[PDB]
């Protein structure tokens, strides 16, 4: 049977898949008090794709389509186009475009455009707020708040690119909301087509997340990002589409230095991974580890106790 | 021996390695005016990355480090961090930081901080000209012109997250220019430790460039960026680390759909495409079609003229 296996890159090395950014520890901790439901970053070891994931790392966050003043402010529509600029089909059995933020905040980038006609270009700050009702990308439109009007011409492809995050009144800390996932059609209706919500049930693990510490560009915003997955292990899994042997793949995470095993993991087939430890930890890791695919395992396995 | 392949992706699903946004065709025209030796998207087919190439599409044309306002101006000098915010050190033998712009021109993007004391965070629109004399990331320092002054503090993690180019006065298009190398080292000294420079040698033979439109933010910047291997391939080939067997792996374009075979190409052992053609060619191609090693020949092989 083809061989399953994990890329051979170090944390460092990856990307995180729930924004344009690069991983940059591994961090675990209880996560009974929220509900973990992302829907990027989310793909079986069988290499199938899960809720708004695609394989592009730069395109997270990232939109595209054209867009309409709103007159009386510093405020545009965007209507969505798909990335590759053509029409955006909503008859897709997807929660949302690919690659659509999967929480609650408030992203800062820039819209930049160019006009078909002379090769004319221009670029603004804008802001996209995915809890905001106009928050609508099933239906193919999303709102930016502007630093600007006048200049932004319509029927002219546009583009989104995301920075960052920011945050607004007291009460640091208190947005973005990683585990709130936006409703893609806002009012109209609710979310569909979600990659299921993820928990760790074997008794005396916690979820072991990749994390990475999104750009703040304003206030006190909770910078902290954790996806289930590294964008490369998605991009691998859709590679290789190796069968699962079994419900759980046992990993080590080794340092090629020394040669040894720092502990053990288990990532579930289902596209997640869990390690044995209560508490909030920050995993400390030697630079240079990267996690290794050791043998299949039944889900009655007992990890040994992470660091 | 280990069996060498190249990724099943479409041109569309790929990064350009040469600025963090996806392919989006394939283009080929003769290059005996130019010279072209970029030093991202850098890699032997053997996974051997060369020049400033890293393996994360996501941290391309980024820069992370600390500030020093520029007294009297909205310009700002930045000590250069490594990538994962350790010193950044000169000795290594690369022409500059992985990742580092290769080509001459105005990037814009923002700059982003957070206070470590408070967890306070900003953003502000910036502009590094890669053909400034202060561009000097090789000796660990870039410079930045900026939309304001006061609001940036010293001694305090900042990056620069790239969104697209510029271009100033008339004689439009004049730049950026994406064959033309920045000075890593400024004025210092020159290039050092460079990927060598890439041209078709076999007769009726032209380069075939994997294509991205860098977005515009202002004037009518030359928005055409051509990189020699598309990121993945890169990431690719450094996992599988296939031993040429020959200098010249023999590739067919196929369409998943009908089954067929498009065109042939040549992919050099040293990292680069060539395609039997003569003349500026924008390839039209299914957008299902992706690109499949079929086997390794002579450098003396003589292609299919490309459609
Ligand atoms: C956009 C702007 O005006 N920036 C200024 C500034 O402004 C800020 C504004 O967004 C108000 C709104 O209530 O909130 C402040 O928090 C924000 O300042 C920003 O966040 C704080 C936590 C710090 O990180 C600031 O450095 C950051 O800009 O005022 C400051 C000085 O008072 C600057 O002029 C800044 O460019
Ligand atoms: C930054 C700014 O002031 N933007 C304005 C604007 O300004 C432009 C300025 O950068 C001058 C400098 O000589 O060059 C212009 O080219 C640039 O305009 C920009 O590029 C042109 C080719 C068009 O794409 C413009 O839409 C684009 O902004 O003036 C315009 C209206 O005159 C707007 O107010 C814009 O926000």
């Amino acid at each position: 049977t083809k061989p399953f296996t994990v890329p051979i890159l170090t944390v460092e090395e990856m990307s995180n898949s729930r924004f344009p950014i690069p991983l940059e520890k591994l961090y675990t901790g209880p996560s009974s008090a929220f509900v973990v439901q992302p829907q990027n970053g989310r793909c079986t070891t069988d290499g199938v794709l899960l809720g708004t994931t695609q394989l592009s790392a730069v395109n997270i966050c990232t939109f595209r389509g054209d867009v309409t003043h709103i007159a009386g402010s510093h405020d545009y529509i965007m209507n969505l186009a798909s990335q590759n600029w053509n029409n955006y089909d909503p008859t897709e059995e997807i929660p949302a475009p690919l690659g659509t933020p999967d929480f609650v905040g408030k992203i800062q980038g820039m819209l930049t455009q160019t006009t078909r006609e002379d090769g004319s270009t221009r670029a603004h700050k804008a802001t996209v707020s995915t809890g905001s009702v106009h928050f609508t990308p099933k239906l193919g439109s999303v709102q930016y708040t502007t630093d600007t009007n006048n200049d932004l011409q319509t029927g002219q492809n546009t583009k989104f690119t995301p920075v960052g995050v920011i945050q607004d009144g007291n009460n640091h800390q208190n947005e973005p909301q990683q585990w709130v996932l936006p409703n893609y059609s806002g009012r109209t209706g609710h979310n569909v087509h979600l990659a299921p919500a993820v928990a760790p049930t074997f008794p005396g693990e916690q979820l072991l997340f990749f994390r990475s510490t999104m750009p703040g560009c304003s206030g006190y915003p909770n910078m902290n990002l954790d996806c289930l997955l590294p964008q490369e292990w998605v991009q691998h899994f859709y590679q290789e589409a190796a069968p699962a042997q079994s419900d759980v793949a046992l990993l080590r995470f080794v340092n090629p230095d020394t040669g040894r095993v720092l502990f053990e993991c288990k990532l579930h087939k289902s596209g997640y991974v869990t390690v044995a430890h209560t508490g909030p930890h920050d995993l400390v890791i030697p630079p240079n580890g990267y996690f290794r695919f050791d043998s299949w395992v039944n889900q009655f396995y007992t990890l040994a106790p992470m660091g």
